[PDB]
């Protein structure tokens, strides 16, 4: 008998595992990386964030049983995220319209969503911006539902196109779904108005789509308030929408997969119904949701001084990043920059299109041991004050 | 237009939960809840594992960040799992046959290797045992698999049936999977013997199954060498073996998510591509795994002094649970049943049989608070010392 597994075909190589490889391997002590996916710190650490480790101690003092919870994780996580998405006293909280699992990341909730849709509903497509936020397209194709993509980013002039994005999703039928990023677009930084987020609410319901908001940046644009707005724009306009939300970066909880599948409909009962087949698509995948990170959040948002050491150093991270954004683009200045790169500026999040071509980023690597992704796409909290003049040199002179 | 989520049909009520809920409203005292799926001590709690606990302190102390690993989780983990399961000087291991993925979980090493089967394998069916895990037959289902059910437990002689076992699985197709419980059948306890192991691997290799051994409660039988020697008697014969293992029960680390899914192929290159594709199909589903029970389970193993520890706390665990079940016999014989009960003293694991009719099941739980679940299943960690005298009594009553 032929094993099973004898004739698989490997998967295609990870061009980001292979660059990766190449830094670690770069022994050239001018070597910056700025593909890297996480946020780091001036000093180019990733650290656990104080309010978790305090959270952590909490929980290793105070924990008694690590027996299971239900399919929809930690309640008090749940009611959690829902007051960060839709702001306490939400009149959609308040009318119980909503219901939260907590999920292994907002991966986990993404793909419990996908599965939730493919099995109970009629949804077929689900459309995303371009660029794509590349993990997308395999978690909702797993699930049997076809992603589309709708206009969204103008690279040669650093804009969101919005007339383009509007007239673009005329494409969109009534009842499938439409992602957005809720802030801080990844890849490219580039956010909807808030009255483009109005307008995109109402043609919403105009047209009968299901939004689905993607959120794992909440705090890193404007602020969490104002990251929430457009979220929120559309919560006010719909009868329905699923949230995916993340506290993988705004707590730095990366590795411990924290997450939510948010789901929102007319009224109680069906909010409670379709939760309950909800569920059903979680006991057929992981089971129930892994506690620690949930628990962690949980713990640092229902206690005022834990939260706001949180809040302080979500603050700090998005200023850093902000900070390396304007400097970016002064240095670059500085260097003699044949154009100008002010776009950089007006982008939120840690990544923006630098808008370097892959030739032009591979010069980068190779010649100057700058690293970005083939996208040009680059990861601004890999830049610091200290890196910032050789990297733009190595900029300008590939220019 | 309006409501996706409108015709959503309601899930049918979980049964489970409903006993859950029937029991948390039960005021009565002497309640004795047979009906639980996890260990309870002598006192009736699910305790978290000293071990668990100084692991944890360790990772605390030592931790400096939560970044994302690899969608194979943690490689100490990897490794700690892999010797768990073949044993020190596995020459499987030595011809690295064997890759490792950290899951949230055996369910979600179970979906992995259900969507990883779906996805790049002929697979169409998986074999379970009757009565088997409730979940397997939604997971496997969830990725598109059929669920078919082999004898196994002979309820009014409570035996392990194995002729009719062997019998049954004729009609298990080359390519198939067929899948076992590694130790401590869940929910019969009945296992089978070393030879009949012996006697199923060389079947299986005969017939050109793909064996899924799901071992949830190494350990908890006779101890952790001897309840892998079904798991080791498969991979001393087979070229392919797929492992859902957990560390739920085992580490007490239930809601922490902490499993693996275990390919092993021919050799090193096979195993190799078909880890590629299972890493794909865990990038479709939650990415990355939860870090926290993972770097526990291999801080505690990699530390002679912790594993130690460790050891004692499962053999307490599974000394235990011998305990009641000789207990439960004797009190049961001594209290004048009507009946012999003595083939609970040979099961392995926390699980068996009671059988006790549905109304038996019935009145138990409403004259006499003594709950288990429908089927007859009881959990014998759910008894003790003090509680054993009322417990068969009460049976005795229904008898």
């Amino acid at each position: 008998h032929v094993g099973t597994f004898e004739n698989i075909t490997a998967a295609p190589a990870d061009p980001i595992l292979g660059l990766a490889d190449l830094f670690r391997a770069d022994e050239r002590p001018g070597k910056v990386d700025l593909g890297v996916g996480v946020y780091k710190d001036e000093t180019g650490k990733t650290p656990v964030l104080t309010s978790v480790k305090k959270a952590e101690q909490y929980l290793l003092e105070n924990e008694t049983t690590k027996t299971y919870l239900g399919l929809d994780g930690l309640p008090e996580f749940g009611r959690c995220t829902q007051e960060l998405l839709f702001g306490k006293g939400s009149a959609l909280i308040n009318d119980k319209r909503a219901r939260t699992a907590q999920t292994p990341g907002g991966s986990g909730a993404l793909r419990v969503a996908a599965d939730f849709l493919a099995k109970n509903t009629s949804v077929k497509r689900v459309w995303v911006s371009n660029p794509s936020w590349p993990n997308h397209k395999a978690i909702f194709n797993s699930a049997g539902l076809e992603v589309r993509e709708y206009a969204y980013y103008d690279a040669e002039n650093h804009t969101l196109d919005f007339d383009a994005l509007i007239n673009s999703l005329n494409e969109a039928q009534a009842g499938d779904v439409v992602l957005f990023h809720g802030c801080c677009h990844n890849p490219t930084g580039a956010d909807p108005t808030l009255e483009q987020w109005q307008t995109l609410a109402q043609l919403s319901v105009e047209k009968g789509w299901l939004p689905l908001i993607d959120i794992a940046y909440q705090g890193f644009g404007r602020g969490l308030e104002e990251d929430a707005e457009g979220l929120r724009a559309f919560a006010a306009m719909h009868k329905e929408l699923i949230v995916a939300s993340s506290c993988s970066k705004n707590f730095g909880l990366y590795n411990e997969r924290v997450g939510a599948c948010t789901l929102v409909a007319a009224d109680s009962e069906t909010v409670d119904r379709a939760f309950g087949q909800m569920k059903a698509a979680i006991r057929a995948n992981y089971s129930n949701p892994p506690a620690h990170g949930a628990s962690v959040v949980a713990t640092i948002l229902s206690n005022d001084a834990l939260r706001a050491i949180w809040e302080q150093e979500l603050t700090d991270m998005r200023q850093r990043i902000q900070r390396m954004r304007q400097l970016f683009v002064n240095t670059l200045q500085e260097k003699g920059a044949n154009r100008d790169f002010s776009f950089v500026i007006k982008q939120n999040g840690m990544f923006s299109f630098s808008g370097l071509t892959k030739e032009q980023v591979l010069r980068l690597r190779e010649e100057f041991g700058v690293y970005a992704v083939a996208s040009g796409r680059v990861n601004v909290a890999g830049m610091t004050p200290d890196n910032m003049a050789p990297l733009c040199e190595a900029i300008v002179a590939v220019l």
